[PDB]
């Protein structure tokens, strides 16, 4: 009965964000429902040989949701999902969104240590993972859970064993008895994002349907997504950048197709790009340099590529200028954070803007302060700490009133710890970090 707790925006702000049409009060599933009504047979996912259409994606994720409700998981429950870059990730994500189950999506690279702490924190009634992952190689982690009574009622395994509840069987066939389910309401938590800004253990970021959906819709527009967009998805699927900036979700919103890739390794990606005439990709700087090393020898395989976003870590101008000359596609720079705020260079910005800056916020209403060691705004152009609040920036980590009071100010701006400067045209330049 009790929905997951989070820190809310003020009602003044809630109202403003509905008034400007940012918050339209639909569930994240809107992406899918709308997609089914316009183009049920367009490709939504390409994963090696497989092709999932929008209605295939809608049907399969309905199956699993009915199947989970049958076992009485729904509004109030939480779930821990750990899945590699395969179509099942999205099927599952939609399933839980439809079910009303608030999900935390673990990175596949996360090991016992992190999975344990997430479990302790959100106490899932559902766990989903892969028998091919070192942690579910055998049973030591699962049995371990029994001994602290953090055992999930239900556990699904991809690449399951015979005595496992297989994920694929739960996706493939709908439940015998019909139980009722819906999404969490739109101004309540849809799921948990994770910070990359953390010492060791990632802090949990509640995101609501309203704020996430808005970030996705607005991002699709800033990047000019449309139904011909075919977006390579080589970064970890649950990462905010890859999910929503504009991400799988952005592409789904625009009626395009996501193209799966296990990781960002060049030869494998280059030839996934070739096979599916991928026209859009998203990478972090260390992966950009790998592609840069092999692109001249494979000019032919990667021509179809029209846009590459780079975000996630400092990106020297030196390398930025190489993207168009070497990768043969437009560059867009992205500076975002799981916590909220995302900045894009625009497609109509100048050469210099795009090579030397990390763009400007999604929303005219992303409010921004750049401040000095004593919390005063700095002179324009100077370097200070970024502080921000907006229509899609969280208002606290899950169940951490102590850390929250350290990283928010009286007026509810959030402090990322990034050192920025505003440029004379209006974009941001990420210059550093501070504790
Ligand atoms: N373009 C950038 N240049 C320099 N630093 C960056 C940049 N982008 C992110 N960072 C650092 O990474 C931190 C954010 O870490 S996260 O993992 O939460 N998210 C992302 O990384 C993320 C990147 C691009 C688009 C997105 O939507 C994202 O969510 C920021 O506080 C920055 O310190
Ligand atoms: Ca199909
Ligand atoms: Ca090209």
């Amino acid at each position: 009965k009790q929905l997951i707790e989070f820190v809310r925006w003020s009602p003044e702000r809630a109202q403003h964000y509905r008034n400007k049409g940012y918050w339209i009060d639909q569930p994240l599933t809107r992406i899918l429902t709308v997609g089914v009504q316009s183009h049920p047979h367009s490709l939504a996912i390409i994963c090696g040989e497989r092709q999932l259409s929008y209605i295939e994606l809608d049907r399969l994720s309905t199956n699993l949701a009915t199947r989970l409700a049958e076992k009485g998981l729904g509004k109030g429950d939480t779930a821990l999902v750990q899945l590699p870059n395969v179509a099942e990730f999205y099927i599952v994500f939609f399933a839980l969104l439809k079910a009303g189950v608030v999900v935390l999506n673990a990175l596949y690279s996360h090991r016992q240590y992190e999975l344990n702490a997430f479990i302790k924190q959100i106490q899932p009634k559902l766990l989903i993972g892969s028998r091919q992952h070192e942690v579910f190689s055998n049973n030591q982690f699962i049995d371990s859970l029994h001994d602290v009574n953090l055992s999930p009622e239900i556990i699904l395994m991809l690449n399951h064993q015979a005595t496992d509840f297989g994920l694929l069987d739960w996706i493939e066939t709908p439940a015998e008895t019909f139980v009722d389910f819906s999404s969490t309401p739109a101004d309540e938590v849809a799921f948990f994002q994770l910070s990359g800004g953390s010492t060791g253990t990632p802090k949990l970021i509640p995101r609501t349907h309203n704020d996430y959906d808005y970030s996705v819709r607005a991002s699709a527009e800033i990047c000019g997504l449309n139904s011909n967009t075919r977006l390579l998805c080589a970064l970890p699927a649950p990462h905010n950048f890859m999910l929503s900036s504009p991400g799988a979700l952005g592409v789904l919103h625009a009626g395009g197709c996501v193209v799966m890739a296990p990781n960002p390794e060049p030869l494998n990606c280059f030839s996934i790009i070739q096979r599916h005439q991928v026209n859009m990709a998203s990478l972090v700087p260390s992966a950009v340099i790998m592609w840069l090393e092999k692109a001249a020898q494979y000019k032919d395989q990667i021509q179809s590529l029209k846009l590459l976003q780079v975000g996630g870590a400092s990106f020297p101008e030196s390398l930025a200028r190489q993207v168009p000359e070497v990768l043969n596609c437009k560059l867009q720079q992205v500076f975002g954070m799981a916590e909220g705020l995302v900045n894009y260079t625009r497609l109509d910005d100048s050469d210099e803007q795009i090579f030397t800056t990390q763009g400007r916020p999604i929303s005219s209403d992303d409010e921004i302060k750049i401040v000095d060691e004593q919390y005063r705004e700095v002179p324009e152009g100077e370097i200070g700490m970024l502080a921000t609040r907006g229509p899609y920036t969280f208002c606290g980590y899950y169940q951490s009133p102590e850390h929250n009071s350290q990283v928010f100010d009286e007026d509810n701006y959030y402090y990322s710890g990034d050192l920025v400067q505003r440029t004379p045209d209006g974009n941001l330049r990420v210059v550093g970090r501070i504790k």
